[PDB]
């Protein structure tokens, strides 16, 4: 229960969506996630790992990175991690979008995977790739 | 000016002041000083921050911005989380509103209680339908 322990565990979790396992989502995601981003939202993990699958074809070839810059973690036991989101094709390396980014993370009371993820970022650069 | 309800309050003055566009009364709730960032637009002190928004009038003449929260929390370093909603119309098409998810970063300074650091993170892809 650490602002640094929290980070760690969020580096952690965007290494494991960044590399599109799918397989591994479990390991850090609830089965009853309920994401939002923006005006994309999914109750459940399998919706959840469906609408990442849908951007894969969206834009083929595609290559996303996290990186964090200020995490804090409160008394209810909730993650706002500040950072950056960047999104490149292989076509086109080199060319990288990137905006600021919030994640709103609360996580699972018994296995300590996040039941609630809430990602806030100005989806519009990132139309450059489409 | 210390609890969680509190905060939120404050909140929502700051944001009646913001989307009233009466740019002198900003210097009452923000701070000379102000770095803002909102997605690839940053500005620092209130007088960049102040000319960036009377821009954004100009590039949409009858822009019409509402905000509502919904789950606001202060932690222990005195930063304000307030997750809401940015809503967006045309006085030209009066009664189609824009709304999306979006969360204010905010810290205050130690001695007015001014806003020294705003960081609001929306999606701007869907007020494109304006």
């Amino acid at each position: 229960q650490t602002p640094d322990q929290a980070e760690a565990f969020v580096a952690k979790v965007f290494d494991v969506l960044d590399s599109y396992d799918y397989t591994r989502f479990g390991e850090v995601l609830s089965t009853d996630l309920k994401y939002e981003g923006g005006l994309q939202k999914t109750s459940g993990l399998d919706n959840f790992i469906n609408d990442i699958k849908a951007s894969t074809q969206r834009m083929p070839g595609l290559q996303t990175s996290h990186s964090r810059y200020r995490t804090e973690l409160t008394a209810e036991g909730t993650i706002y991690s500040e950072g950056h989101s960047n999104a490149s094709l292989e076509s086109n390396p080199g060319k990288v979008v990137t905006v600021p980014m919030i994640g709103v993370f609360k996580l699972d009371s018994e296995d300590g995977k996040i039941k609630e993820m809430r990602i806030y970022k100005d989806r519009l650069p990132f139309l450059a790739l489409h």
